[PDB]
């Protein structure tokens, strides 16, 4: 079918990479609000309005389903967007909760949630996780990860120092880490390397990928074949220069 | 005289600080496009439109002069803005050149220009400096400085490492450093310390402050006295939550 994917910028490509891999949809209309990104360092009122405005962008595209690839938008504007919609709107938060429920049996397992300041402040993951019984949960806003990753600073001294800055105050060694942000998958191995090295772990904690989770959810609900289509057509749209956004699509979608 | 001050967000408070200290105007209308900050990591077309939209916001306020405190907006949209406006519009680039002309007699003195990617990409400083005869200029886009500063990372290993990441590749030790971004004054002492420490200098390179430079230019161009109210009328406006914008002011107006 034909669907739309919404994100604040190019981070949502991490989710698009997953969606493509699953070969679930024939046509995908991706819209990145690159003129206003990032959303994570802003307020609830502003983000909700951005969410509603994303709706207006897709209305004429005739999409059968809208994926809010942005973790920040999913945590603050999903509710409203759905209230006003003739079609289904799926965020990347709830699907990750389901991924945890089946991947993390022990309700006492230490879980660390990483996200933007807005996503963490919303308690979106904390609320959802507790409902499912989990009692050992920790939350951490790692905002500088976003700009570092957009500068393509995916390794080296600076990145290590930034992770050390954010992770040092942590009280509990996580057994599971949720990548509650579109950009974090790009430094997944680095995050794993940090904990394995700093805490001398034989194996890294478990990381939950937002894109892979929403895929598992969309394959279940809205039942879809794992190759219901050959070459999916994709449209790229942005509030900023679309050429700049498309250029990054190459880098993010690349294996 | 009633004036307007435009910036992409809270960074412009560094210019507001200079304006307030000089006591030139009795009324100042501050507008920060906080819903869309930052401008520096975006494209020319997007930035130019933001500039024109800033003019639409100010038209109703009937200001007599508009200060574009944003170095990025100054570099990319100043020309377009001045074209469709009947009131004088002053950016923070030219005043800096005029201040350098006066402080640096040696046209061969090594000058280092720091700014956002968009500001540096525009070559606005390069072209303005050469016109005045300067021949030893280096340009560096220190993008990460912006988010670091907004998270108030003004000390510690992360700031040192970020500074080292950008500065270490420099082939020449600057004698003059242009803080070509609203945010940099907040780490001015740290930058001075970096060069004094790393190059065993008894005194730091001369830093050019955008805010003081435009205030000085304004003071002379309009022959203004420093006798305006000690506590003038200041209005704060923002595209994002204005409460968030205001609460940040003390971080910049501080002492
Ligand atoms: N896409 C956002 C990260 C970038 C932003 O702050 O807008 C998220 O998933 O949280
Ligand atoms: N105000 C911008 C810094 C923040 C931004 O990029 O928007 C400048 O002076 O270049």
């Amino acid at each position: 079918m034909k669907i739309g994917v919404f994100d604040s910028g190019v981070g949502g490509f991490s989710v698009l990479k997953s969606l493509l891999k699953a070969r679930l949809f024939d046509e995908i209309i991706y819209y990145g609000d690159s003129a206003r990104v990032p959303y994570g360092t802003k307020d609830p009122t502003t983000i909700k309005q951005f969410g509603l405005e994303a709706l207006d962008f897709f209305k004429p595209h005739e999409i059968e389903l809208l994926i809010v690839a942005c973790n920040t938008a999913s945590a603050l504007a999903l509710e409203e967007m759905q209230k006003y919609s003739k079609i289904p709107i799926v965020g990347v938060i709830e699907p990750s909760i389901l991924a945890i429920k089946r991947q993390v049996e022990d309700k006492n397992a230490p879980i660390l949630v990483l996200g933007t300041k807005a996503t963490i402040q919303s308690n979106a993951y904390d609320n959802a996780l507790k409902q499912q019984g989990y009692l050992n949960i920790s939350h951490l806003a790692t905002s500088l990860f976003v700009p570092l990753i957009e500068e393509s600073i995916l390794e080296g001294e600076l990145l290590e120092t930034c992770m050390h800055y954010y992770f040092t105050p942590l009280e509990i060694l996580p057994e599971v880490i949720i990548l509650g942000c579109t950009h974090f998958p790009l430094i997944a191995q680095k995050i794993e390397g940090y904990f394995m090295g700093h805490f001398a772990l034989p194996t890294p904690p478990l990381l939950i990928h937002s894109g892979d989770a929403i895929v598992e959810y969309l394959q279940q609900k809205y039942a879809l074949k794992n190759n219901a289509c050959t070459f999916p057509k994709v449209e790229f749209h942005a509030s900023g220069d679309v050429i700049w956004l498309e250029r990054q699509a190459k880098e993010w979608l690349k294996l």
